[PDB]
């Protein structure tokens, strides 16, 4: 406990008491922390740009989180502040109480119980409005994975803003190094919906090889879903969002539209 300056709000580590290390970080170190000013709890990602990032990388790296600031939407986590302290770069964002979707898929795979299509839309639909908002404002969520989709005790899904520029869901464009574009978010969004209904990524196997993995991705050879429990509309939707050719994947809005229609049907 050091001199807490209340005039800097959430812009100093001196106004937060770190509770626990709630984050898994090869590149990060998130913490469940509590503020000493208004007591609101928050998460605190401790990025290690220190020397691991060149000045040119740092500049744009901070330029993007400033854009992350430019987004308010219930289904995406909010950016409360960011600052350099200890030469680390600390980012404080909203904490989600309940837990992680990645931590829940293994939960259902643990109980050998599938996820009914009724709920898959209950969560997916929120995740599309969220992404639609980022795409609405030309923001590109660069790492959509189950380990970045958290739910609140209420049940709202908070999308986790990360970024750059093995990732969980690799893109066809990124294998060829063609470039990450808006429809590359449609890719991971597709594979994600697949993972909720199949309890595991689309392109996988006991091999664990790196070569065969993408030769499948550009080919699009994934194990079809069980039509007994998942509608044709679902199985088809994800089949479109992972078409290797980006230009043949749907706009973010269309995915949101389809997700909306069937959320009503499935309730
Ligand atoms: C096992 N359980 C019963 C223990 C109780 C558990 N309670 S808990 O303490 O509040 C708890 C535990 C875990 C998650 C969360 N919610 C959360 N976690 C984040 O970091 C996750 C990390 C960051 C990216 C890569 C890997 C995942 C967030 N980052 C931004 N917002 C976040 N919100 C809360």
């Amino acid at each position: 406990q050091k001199a807490l300056r209340p005039d800097m709000g959430y812009n100093t580590l001196a106004n937060f008491r770190i509770e626990k290390k709630i984050g898994r970080g090869q590149f990060s170190e998130v913490y469940r922390a509590a503020c000493l000013l208004d007591g609101v709890p928050v998460a605190l990602k401790k990025v290690q740009i220190f020397d691991l990032m060149d000045a040119k990388a740092r500049a744009d790296c901070i330029k993007e989180i400033d854009l992350l600031k430019q987004l308010n939407h219930p289904n995406v986590i909010k950016y409360y502040a960011s600052f350099i302290e200890d030469n680390e770069l600390n980012i404080v964002l909203e904490l989600a109480d309940a837990g992680d979707l990645s931590r829940m898929i293994k939960h259902f795979k643990k109980q050998k119980r599938l996820i009914p299509e009724r709920t898959v839309w209950k969560y997916f639909v929120q995740l599309c409005s969220a992404l639609e908002h980022m795409h609405s404002r030309r923001v590109m969520h660069r790492d959509i994975k189950p380990a970045n989709v958290f739910i609140t005790a209420t049940g709202v899904v908070k999308l986790g803003d990360l970024g750059l520029g093995t990732p969980y869901y690799m893109s066809p464009e990124r294998i060829h190094e063609n470039g990450y574009n808006f429809k590359s978010d449609i890719w991971s969004l597709g594979c994600l919906l697949y993972e909720m209904a199949a309890l595991q990524s689309p392109f996988y196997g006991d091999k664990m090889n790196l070569y065969s993995l993408c030769k499948k991705i550009e080919q699009c050879d994934y194990p079809p879903l069980p039509s007994d429990h998942y509608s044709e509309e679902l199985r088809q939707l994800v089949n479109m969002c992972i078409n290797p050719d980006p230009e043949k994947r749907p706009d973010v809005t269309y995915v949101y539209d389809v997700a909306k229609r069937m959320h009503a049907c499935t309730a």
